[PDB]
């Protein structure tokens, strides 16, 4: 077992091995960037709150360690390594996860439309091997989103309101991947306009902005809504219609705004996917159907248990315990 060295920043205690140096703090569980004097990289250490505080938090927990141990694709956090001081399950307590240093995130940077052509393609391909897992990111936003020097993305948070899909904005509990394509669409048009597409107050006012653009349901979407208020709510509301996106983002690449259309569309059985989006012409000069690959199989059926604290606890360890480096 490697030798850990303790040390306080921010009122948080950190407590490493050695071959972590100089951390020091770059945002909130807390995350420290570092140097690796074993790879000499700099990478980023982020140390869960209180990983086991309830079963929910503990459940969290292992749920977070098995999505990152999975996660092995450029544009996807991955994990260079996990680890906690304790020597044995019973003082196990803290769990310490490892990544390249990224930078920061979109939500610091702001384009011209090259550069919106290629963070929006690393969003889509990491998104495509995220999905092929059968995993929803759910929250996808400017912020989780994060960048280094050389423009290079990758997608975090696998886990505010305005990237969040219609569907869900009511309350529906069958959406599915789709609603991350919204999401993407909401980001490519604020990077390619400089504002918030939909900077809803609420849920009321966030919803009423996006039909604002897209336009209210059409029949054919109505039939999908099983719920009565969500209908009386939807259907009360002053009818409007699908705008024209050329007018309203007129200027930009007419092959962007074809893109958004397809990403922004009401209805998420009509939304594009995110293998299809690569292959769409805005992309010509990144896409490489040979390399956009997908993920192995990952086992989510833990999400349907029931168990104990210490049981997730313990699953959790075990996880730590067979967690194999990066080549
Ligand atoms: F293992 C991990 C997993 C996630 C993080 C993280 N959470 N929020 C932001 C980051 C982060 C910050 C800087 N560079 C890479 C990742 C840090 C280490
Ligand atoms: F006003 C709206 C906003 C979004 C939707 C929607 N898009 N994709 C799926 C749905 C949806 C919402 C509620 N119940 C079934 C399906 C339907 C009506």
């Amino acid at each position: 077992r490697p030798t850990f060295y303790r040390q306080e920043l921010n009122k948080t205690i950190w407590e490493v091995p050695e071959r972590y140096q100089n951390l020091s703090p770059v945002g909130s569980g807390s995350v420290c960037a570092a140097f690796d004097t074993k790879t000499g990289l700099r990478v980023a250490v982020k140390k869960l709150s209180r990983p086991f505080q309830s079963i929910i938090h503990a459940k969290r927990t292992y749920r977070e360690l098995r999505l990152l141990k999975h996660m092995k694709h450029e544009n996807v956090i991955g994990l260079l390594d996990v680890f906690t001081p304790a020597r044995s399950l019973e003082e196990f307590n803290d769990v310490y996860l490892v990544t390249h240093l990224m930078g920061a995130d979109l939500n610091n940077i702001v384009l011209t439309d090259d550069h919106v052509q290629f963070l929006i393609y690393q969003i889509l391909r990491g998104l495509k091997y995220i999905h092929s897992a059968d995993i929803i990111h759910r929250d996808l936003k400017p912020s989780n989103l994060a960048v280094n020097e050389d423009c290079e993305l990758k997608i975090l948070d696998f886990g505010t309101r305005w990237y969040r899909a219609p569907e869900i904005m009511l309350n529906w509990m069958h959406y599915n991947q789709t609603v991350d394509i919204w999401s993407v669409g909401c980001i490519m048009a604020e990077l390619l306009t400089g504002r918030t597409l939909f900077p809803g107050t609420d849920h009321i006012d966030q919803l009423k902005l996006i039909l604002r653009l897209v336009g209210t349901p059409g029949a054919e979407l109505l039939k999908k809504i099983s719920s009565e208020s969500a209908r009386n709510y939807i259907q009360s509301l002053t009818q409007m219609p699908k705008m024209n996106f050329a007018n309203v983002f007129i200027g930009a690449n007419p092959l962007a705004v074809d893109l958004l259309e397809k990403m922004l569309v009401l209805d998420s059985d009509k939304r594009i996917t995110a293998a299809q989006a690569l292959a769409h012409a805005y992309f010509a000069q990144y896409h490489d159907p040979d390399d956009e690959p997908v993920a192995d199989p990952y086992d989510q059926s833990f999400e349907s248990r029931d168990l104990l604290i210490d049981e997730w606890k313990s699953l959790t360890y075990d996880e730590v315990i067979s967690f194999v480096p990066p080549p």
